[PDB]
DNA sequence: ATATATATATATA
DNA sequence: TATATATATATAT
């Protein structure tokens, strides 16, 4: 474990202008959605680091869809690029308007991971996503999900939300806990991981070796299944308590078909499984079927990526099986169906900002993507290098 | 039998919403209706576990349709999280409206076996699925349905309801009016359950055991049609209906002495990876069953996670007419399994839709939570009483 | 000005 | 490929 702080530090933040202008841009508000057909008051004024929530009350008899049908007129004659229109705040009675600010400061990753949610996480595989609408960090649970989907258009910042995620689970579990395995189909981005102990293969671009990694994956799903029926216990935590009170009790367990030790949580990446389906077929398509239907028990997690939020990629096989979403900034409302069966999506601004939806019934959170960058990535995984051996398992092609 | 004291006691309710809160609520409903198009009147209050019905009766000259387009708005201005504008109350001139309760509250399953419509429930296989929508127990007979498909999304309260429904099953079950047939396609769940004298084998591992215990229940199927047809019998019950014609009342048979035929309910926890792995022979195996076998006395409670014509076609439709469906992900997947709408809306954690046989109407149905706990305590009350009965040659 | 009817657009059996 | 549902648009209110 190399300490957090080889990543790039704090920088000095400038927003959260004075008070008189937020008022001002409240009431010029007020001004332009009087001068459109609606008439309503600004309630409270919530800054934030890219954006800033307007919470206004809307008047007697004016619906959300004439807030949300004029979203593009009120963008333009705010002189701002696009506004959002957030239809429900949790446990009020307002309607959320935000709007992007003058300066657009980052989301610095140090600064995430300075949080007390990730530092005195309890999980082995955390997901620190970035901030909220006004600088609260978000820090998911990969084994809470269990499993996640990413689409957005390119120049929006897929592939940094992915490392991100993946620095994420490389700054607190050892290779004893937490074994990746990647999958990315250009040469492009994952490429810069080789040679960590947290690997199980050469991180895999062809085609054939991708089906051939997910028939591994469903090969290593089935004996660990296997294995907890033998030994009664439902979940890969209580099999890690087990045998590590087995193995501390100077009596440890047994093969169930030598010696027995603990798990790790197999996390397995795919950057573009539409790339994957179009070489491939149907056959991928049945796979990540199969492994999204059952594989919660076992441990092994998907980080899936598309550039395309089509029918064609992210399928109702694919919807139905993995509830938990990441949308980036999409084309349009189709493609925000698509990826969270609602719109909203497509209001974003890229460059690192998503909507998280949470697992199971949920409102999708707007979070701030933490910009990782080419340096941090390159000296954390050259910092493993020097930490640890790599350590490849060479029949799962 | 096991004593009902097994399970957890009956904490004391945290009953909040007193009768002023939801009285100022309704009055706020009414206001915050009458500021958009519409005029409305509260007409009372059904205060319940985790849904609140207020009956409104609408004014003169309006439509439901603007209090259905007019919901989100409805519930956005309440300081809730959602509504559904039930359309209509069957037998009243009302108009439901249902606003959720922001306190999830748990439903013990001793809440649901004390009522009275258990205890005095005369079949051999009755379902104790919950609570309704006002907070009383309902209690489904099993026989009536006659089968029972499960579907819902990972995460939903599924495994939980099978393991109810079980309890329900042996709560008042011997192992001689019951006895299960548990394919358990997953490794991992349902062999909690394995020690009980209410099973024919151990609990199945493999689609290819599952398919010739299947073959086997079709055999026992048609062999007790057979003997029905020998013994002049109309259904099942008046088969029990002949023994007791036989040693219960102290006057034995012959052999065309015959024994109880128990029914036999036949769980199934994922038919989906078992219809996609081994094919359509196994789906026409289901299909002679759920065709035929309501009197016969082989009954199935299919459980999945795909509602989609890759596991549910046609013939797996019209064959069985009552099914629960708990939280799907698209409405195309309750347009699959419950022929209709509305599924997707459901609040998680076991609330269902359960579809009556007869009437195509939905009655949802809160689940009723049961734990590991009182499941070991269950299994050890019947270890701790009979040895497994087996017919051993099934695999 | 705006709820309703309708022609067509995309997703599914 | 035929169709069920969904979305944008005259239309008359
Ligand atoms: N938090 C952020 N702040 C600023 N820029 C960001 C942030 N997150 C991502 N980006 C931008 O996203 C780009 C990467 O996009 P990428 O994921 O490669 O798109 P694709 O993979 O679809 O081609 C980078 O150039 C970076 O500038
Ligand atoms: N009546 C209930 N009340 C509250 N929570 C419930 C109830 N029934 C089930 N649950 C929740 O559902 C979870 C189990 O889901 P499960 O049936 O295992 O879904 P799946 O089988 O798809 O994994 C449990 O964690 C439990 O908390």
């Amino acid at each position: 474990l190399p300490p957090l702080s080889l990543l790039d530090p704090a920088e000095v933040k400038q927003k959260s202008y004075s008070p008189e202008s937020l008022e001002a841009m409240s009431r010029l508000l007020e001004i332009k959605l009087k001068e459109f057909g609606v008439e309503v008051s600004v309630d409270s004024v919530h800054p934030g680091p890219v954006i800033t929530r307007f919470e206004i009350q809307p008047a007697a008899g004016v619906k959300v869809s004439r807030i949300s049908n004029l979203a593009k007129d009120l963008a333009r004659s705010l002189a701002v690029i696009s506004v959002r229109v957030v239809e429900v705040i949790p446990g009020k009675t307002t309607v959320g308007i935000e709007i992007p600010n003058e300066d657009r400061q980052m989301v610095r990753f140090s600064e995430v991971l300075s949080s007390p949610e990730y530092d005195e996480h309890k999980s082995t595989v955390p997901l620190a996503l970035g901030h909220d609408i006004g600088g609260r960090p978000i820090i998911t649970d990969l084994a809470k999900m269990p499993h996640l989907l990413v689409a957005g258009t390119t120049g929006s910042g897929k592939s940094v939300g992915v490392n991100a995620m993946l620095l994420s689970i490389l700054f607190k579990s050892t290779p004893s806990e937490a074994r990746l395995i990647m999958i990315d189909p250009k040469m492009l981005e994952l490429s810069i991981y080789e040679g960590i102990p947290h690997l199980l293969c050469p991180v895999v671009t062809d085609m054939k070796e991708a089906a051939n990694a997910l028939r591994w994956s469903v090969a290593e799903m089935e004996r660990r299944y296997r294995l907890m029926a033998a030994m009664g216990v439902r979940n890969l935590a209580g099999f890690n308590r087990k045998v590590k009170d087995a193995e501390e009790a100077g009596t440890p367990l047994t093969d169930p078909l030598p010696q027995l030790s603990t798990l790790p949580t197999i996390v397995v990446v795919v950057d573009e499984f539409a790339d994957m389906m179009m070489i491939v077929g149907k056959k991928v398509e049945e796979l990540i079927a199969r492994i999204a239907q059952k594989a919660r028990a076992a441990g092994i997690h998907l980080i899936l990526a598309t550039q395309r939020p089509s029918v064609d990629v992210i399928t109702g096989l694919i919807k139905a099986n993995i509830p938990t979403r990441i949308a980036f900034q999409v084309s349009s409302k189709i493609d925000s169906r698509t990826i969270l069966d609602q719109g909203g999506a497509e209001q974003l601004l890229g460059h690192g900002d998503m909507l998280y939806l949470p697992p199971g019934t949920g409102l999708p959170i707007r979070v701030h993507g933490a910009f990782v960058s080419d340096d941090e990535v390159h000296r954390v995984v050259e910092a493993w290098k020097l930490r640890g051996a790599p350590d490849y398992i060479e029949d799962i092609l």
